[PDB]
């Protein structure tokens, strides 16, 4: 059950209103991660409010549920900000006042919604995190001048590009560990993300899990940062799919893990450490393929994308895929230290010259937003353009 029927009505009946914080990239260039915000307004200059209710689990992470669509909220932010910026990369959150954190807005579905995907729910690590650590860090980590508003990149991540391409809302539960995230948030495991998804969606109105597209990418955090065994990670991944499918999930975007040892931070790792992580990645990838087929044989809608194979091609011949550099970070970071996520960094000369869209990597671990877009686009075109969904 997760949340009783009595708890749900009582929370949904506690109707109020809140304001919308409209965030945007201050620069026209994706080389500049810096952002700012304005309160959403109506065309007449009056305050834009959204009606609805608040709810938090014992996690105390507060979500605002509204009947107002994400399109209406986005449109209000676009018209309030009135930018001539194709790279404004607008994101929005519920907030009562200047002291409020960035709260995710859940737009409740209509009761008579058609049988079609109408939202994306992402589970995973820093490859899918859109800002889950950022409030906990008091908006200081990752430093908002060199990392795009709580994203471990210079812009949107792959899930945001997939959701945007299909004009769908994206609800994120993802959080990584390679940047020292676990110094700010406790429960970052895939199991905790599934539990959180199952708890917050009980509060939603007219929620049909069959209309959700689930994205899942997990294992690199475990292998890179916690030296977890392949069977431990295999079991957690199988458990996430068992739990989601038992809870009505029908549509999944699954991916093999890219070989993370090709990231710049492994220039500073020993051969032994690299060989260990690479071997674990290869074993996990055969298991992901077996899991994808297992659920596909049962009638579930599964899109399996071989990110590992795409990334081997991208890093061996960047010049064949729209990139100039696949070996160095775009930022001038020449060591692997988690403290670097606390400061502003200049772009290295080579990246300043080519632009961030020509580099595979943003920092020593994380890909640029151009790489994220490249994977999202390759995924969208794959499996005869999502014929399964
Ligand atoms: C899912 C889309 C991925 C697209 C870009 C490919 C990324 C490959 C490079 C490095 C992989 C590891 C980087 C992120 C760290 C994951 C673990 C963590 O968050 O702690």
């Amino acid at each position: 059950a997760m949340v009783s029927a009595a708890e749900v009505v009582s929370a949904q009946e506690n109707q109020t209103y809140t304001y919308v914080r409209c965030w945007y990239r201050t620069s026209h260039s994706k080389d500049d991660a810096a952002t700012d915000w304005k309160w959403a307004k109506n065309q007449d200059g009056s305050d834009f409010t959204i009606d609805g209710y608040w709810w938090s689990s014992v996690s105390f992470k507060n979500m605002f549920y509204t009947n107002t669509s994400q399109n209406v909220i986005r449109q209000r932010c676009e018209e309030t900000l009135d930018l001539a910026n194709e790279n404004a990369d607008i994101t929005f959150f519920a907030a009562d006042n200047r002291y409020s954190y960035n709260h995710t807005i859940w737009s409740n579905d209509a009761a008579m919604q058609p049988d079609q995907i109408n939202k994306v729910v992402a589970l995973g690590d820093s490859l899918s995190d859109t800002g889950n650590i950022f409030n906990a860090s008091q908006w200081r980590f990752p430093n908002p001048n060199s990392w795009f508003l709580g994203h471990f990149s210079n812009g949107f991540v792959w899930t945001e590009y997939v959701a945007k391409a299909k004009n769908l809302p994206l609800y994120n539960w993802a959080v990584g560990g390679a940047a020292g995230e676990n110094q700010y948030i406790a429960l970052t495991g895939v199991g905790e993300q599934v539990s959180s998804y199952l708890t917050y969606t009980k509060l939603a109105k007219n929620y049909n899990p069959a209309n959700t597209l689930f994205t899942l990418e997990f294992g690199l955090n475990d292998f890179m940062n916690y030296n977890r065994s392949v069977p431990e990670v295999k079991a957690d991944y199988a458990e996430a799919l068992i739990r989601l499918t038992d809870a009505g999930a029908k549509n999944f975007m699954l991916m093999t893990l890219p070989d993370a040892t090709k990231a710049p931070q492994f220039k500073y790792s020993t051969q032994e450490e690299i060989e260990t992580i690479r071997a674990k990645v290869l074993k996990m990838n055969e298991f992901i393929k077996a899991q994808a087929m297992y659920y596909k044989a049962q009638g579930y809608n599964i899109a399996l994308f071989d990110t590992h194979a795409l990334f081997e091609k991208l890093t061996s011949a960047p010049e064949e895929h729209g990139f100039v550099n696949a070996s160095d970070p775009c930022l001038d970071i020449n060591r692997s230290s988690s403290v670097d996520y606390m400061y502003t960094h200049s772009l290295r000369s080579e990246c300043a010259a080519s632009g961030a869209d020509k580099f595979v990597f943003w920092d020593v671990t994380h890909p640029t937003t151009a790489t994220h877009r490249y994977v999202a686009e390759k995924m969208l075109e794959s499996s005869n353009n999502l014929e399964e969904f």
